[PDB]
């Protein structure tokens, strides 16, 4: 399934200096996310900092949302992910995508401007509805 | 996609005391758990505890599954997240949903009765059934 | 949705000593990965390391990805988990499927070769054509 999303710019920098997030190749899953920042943000191990992205989505459908995920090599390499593991974005949420980066390594890292940060997948989604029971049918 | 969901109330004050999950909004990819204790939890840092919520779902679609993840806000902010990171719910699961909590970050913290401590999404999985090769076709 | 994969298998152990990933029931929504490891390898608190398959998948179709995520247990119970948090598999990758392994806890732990380390789902995926916006739709 491909998707057309709105997106707006936020920081004119977004799509100039910080290019926009692009799918790599036509088989990759997922677009990366760059730190939109005047200067570089060094973090500390342990610590977390909120990284501006520069950009807002608007998914608007329901039964779409988006994942951001670390990237492989910052987090396998570098102990950089994000400290709430996954970012869940709903398909209504219209606000600037902010990026929460955790050092959970051992070495100071430098996050610089521009920095490819994390990835961002969209999945389909199905809004659940719950049904009382008292027992489950047969299952395991 | 919408889907009903049977769901079996462990504890008598889900639904009550503890709100069951529901959607915030129409266009919300998640639903909130919930800490379903007798008495407050002091999770120090570094620290894992598991966390029951009440209640079991039975997804039943072997096409579905569910994700429980950490709050952006919980683990941005609290550094309080999941010990398992990601929660992977199958569709033949009948029991009772638990959630590891995991304190990340450097401050302890309270985990209330009540407490919105993970959220939880249904995506669509595909079963895979590999076809073992010597060679792959050409793709990068 | 069920969907047939192409494998290589890159180790002969794997589907032998190692035995293939499989669902463990007709509704798991994950299938898990094994250590394809000379020895077993001790894993310090804190530390990562790369852990090797012996096998390579090409997912091929667009629309589909797979995730990579920590075994429940060992994340619980042990503090081993992904270093990178979720592992994303491109439908056009094509080399070994290595997983990144981090112990997040408090207690050294032993890697042995053929240890189920992490759990794998296939999801489908939407590439994302982004329409650059000056304003957004009405949502929240
Ligand atoms: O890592 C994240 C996680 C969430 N959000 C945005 C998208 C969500 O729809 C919105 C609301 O999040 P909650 O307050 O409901 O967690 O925040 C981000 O920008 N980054
Ligand atoms: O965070 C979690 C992860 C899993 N489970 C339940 C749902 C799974 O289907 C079931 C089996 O998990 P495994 O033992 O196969 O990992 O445990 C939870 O309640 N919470
Ligand atoms: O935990 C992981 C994450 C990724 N990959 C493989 C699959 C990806 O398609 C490929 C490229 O990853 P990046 O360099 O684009 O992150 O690496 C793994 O083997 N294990």
């Amino acid at each position: 399934m491909m998707k057309k999303i709105d997106v707006k710019i936020l920081d004119p920098r977004v799509g100039k200096e910080f290019p926009l997030p692009t799918y790599a190749t036509s088989g990759s899953a997922g677009l990366d996310l760059r730190a939109c920042l005047n200067d570089a943000v060094e973090l500390a191990p342990g610590d977390t900092t909120l990284v501006p992205t520069g950009l807002a989505i608007h998914i608007a459908d329901p039964s779409l949302a988006a994942m951001m995920l670390p990237r492989s090599g910052l987090g396998h390499k570098h102990g950089i992910v994000l400290g709430n593991l996954v970012g869940l974005i709903d398909s209504d949420y219209q606000g600037q995508l902010m990026i929460s980066v955790w050092n959970r390594g051992q070495d100071s890292f430098t996050i610089q401007p521009g920095e490819r940060i994390a990835q961002m997948i969209f999945v389909p989604v199905v809004q659940a509805e719950f049904n009382l029971v008292e027992d489950f049918d047969a299952t395991r």
